[PDB]
């Protein structure tokens, strides 16, 4: 019910922290996926580290507990993956584990039966196999290292877990490449830059004027469960739109979203691609004794003799004339956010900034 605006609220709160380390940047990234990556590390996690993931996730521990929360994110998955072949949006979790390493078989079961989880017999000792096989497996996702607290020569590697996204899709109304121009994006109200601009003509979609917040939501569609929600702010409002990023404003734009009989629209053809650490990132967020001698995973092993290494996520996103990929005129010829999200929930499958689509 409000574990999605958990879920949203985290995504808000996580891309603003992206954009504070490269305040003029590109952003691109699945909250969902670290969301669901998150509380499937919890699923091993006692005492303050479980609740400082929890709460970091920002789910509020007075209305919902452990388990509701496990059952919300395995009611997602199934919802996600099943089934309609006009639209591929799938989600998966993995664990690469070392092979000795013996895990409890309540956090097996429990990962193959809430998350979809499966154990695969790994060698970390090498870097070359390791490091690649994980990549072909994982392209648009999030990876968890799990280390040894504990071992007194090194702290090698334990445990990978893993969550992936993929998503290909047509628009409702797809571009013609005809109607696709070069055309002038602007980066600042002075300085611009040449892009090919797609654009529709004479089409009736749903949008909104919200003149508080000073910006422009319209939605396109996919065909599926799922549209792209781009909200473009008024010159040198986008701070100020990206301060009001709330469960509460995304929720109120959606609702507020109304057919309206558009002109012309402009969209830019752009391809964002990026890799974060997420280590300063959720340590900001609450997430702290997970990553210390402190951390309390022995819903894993048995013993408190893990830690979280290291929490990275890549994500990449086309948008182009036919669909979106991981791989009155209202015209996007300056930075502008790209939500996509599902039709019948509250979450956030993709979110990007796009500053400037020659870039990234």
């Amino acid at each position: 019910l409000g574990l999605a605006s958990a879920n949203v609220d985290f995504a808000f709160s996580l891309y603003k922290q992206l954009v504070l380390k490269a305040p003029d940047k590109n952003v691109i990234f699945s909250p969902l996926s670290i969301s669901t990556a998150l509380a499937f590390l919890s699923l091993g996690a006692h005492n303050t580290t479980l609740t400082e993931i929890l709460k970091g996730l920002k789910f509020n521990l007075t209305e919902t507990s452990e388990a509701e929360i496990h059952q919300s994110f395995q009611h997602l998955l199934r919802t996600l993956n099943q089934s309609s072949d006009e639209l591929q949006l799938s989600m998966g979790n993995a664990m690469f584990v070392k092979e000795q390493l013996s895990l409890l078989d309540r956090f097996t079961e429990d990962a193959k039966r809430l998350y979809g989880s499966e154990a695969f017999a790994t060698d970390f000792q090498d870097s070359a196999a390791a490091k690649k096989l994980i990549n072909d497996y994982v392209k648009n996702g999030t990876r968890g290292k799990i280390t040894d607290l504990i071992k007194d020569l090194d702290s090698q590697t334990m445990m990978v877990l893993v969550n992936y996204i993929f998503f290909k899709a047509k628009w409702e109304m797809p571009f013609d490449p005809q109607d696709t121009h070069q055309s002038r994006f602007y980066l600042s109200k002075k300085k611009w830059v040449m892009v090919p601009m797609m654009s529709l003509h004479h089409l009736t979609i749903p949008y909104f004027r919200d003149e508080e917040l000073s910006c422009t939501v319209v939605e396109l569609k996919y065909t599926g469960n799922a549209s792209a929600l781009f909200i473009l702010p008024d010159q040198d409002k986008m701070e100020e739109v990206e301060a009001m990023l709330l469960p509460e404003t995304l929720k109120r734009w959606r609702d507020s979203l109304e057919f309206r009989e558009i002109g012309e629209l402009y969209l830019p053809k752009f391809s964002i691609s990026r890799d974060y650490n997420l280590n300063d990132i959720l340590l900001q967020l609450g997430i702290e004794e997970a990553f210390t001698s402190k951390a309390d995973l022995s819903g894993i092993t048995g013993a408190r003799n893990l830690a979280v290494s290291q929490v990275v996520h890549k994500a990449v996103l086309d948008v182009f004339e036919e669909g979106t990929e991981a791989s009155t005129i209202t015209r996007f010829n300056r930075p502008f956010l790209m939500i996509i999200v599902p039709t019948d929930t509250q979450n956030i499958f993709f979110m990007s900034k796009v500053t400037n689509p020659k870039q990234a």
